[PDB]
């Protein structure tokens, strides 16, 4: 299925980062920032493997993934985790775990948008993404 979510993406909405980065403990100069930032998210595919990148004027990651299979990431705001990314239900669900805590980055795919909900402790942010030519 994947190749629906396949390309470059850009931030159009967001509602409650704050609250998800609060939840993480993304210390408030970091917060500040990252309300005002409008990211970029590509993401690619080359066989088995894809990519996903995500740029931005205040920080950029990348990582590249098997679909199933774990890897070590370091996320955007510094945390070490194991990170796991399947398809489920056609949303593309990226879970994280670190320290016994989980975040989730499930994006789907709604009326051509991307949405990205990210949902950690009792915070629920979602972003919306729309495809850029
Ligand atoms: C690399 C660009 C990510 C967004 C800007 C900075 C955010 C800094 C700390 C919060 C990061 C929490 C985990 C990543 C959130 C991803 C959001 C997204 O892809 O729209």
């Amino acid at each position: 299925m994947v190749d629906a979510f396949l390309g470059t993406w850009k931030l159009v909405d967001s509602k409650n980062f704050d609250d998800y980065m609060k939840s993480l403990g993304v210390g408030f100069a970091t917060r500040q920032v990252a309300s005002m930032t409008k990211p970029t998210t590509i993401i690619e595919k080359n066989g088995d493997i894809l990519t996903l990148k995500t740029h931005s004027t205040f920080k950029n990651t990348e990582i590249s993934f098997k679909l199933g299979v774990e890897f070590d990431e370091t996320t955007a705001d510094d945390r070490k985790v194991k990170s796991i990314v399947t398809l489920d239900g056609g949303k593309l669900v990226h879970l994280q775990k670190w320290d016994g805590q989980e975040t989730t980055l499930v994006r789907e795919l709604i009326d051509g948008k991307l949405i990205l909900t990210l949902t950690h402790g009792t915070a629920v942010c979602t972003r919306t993404y729309e495809k850029e030519a």
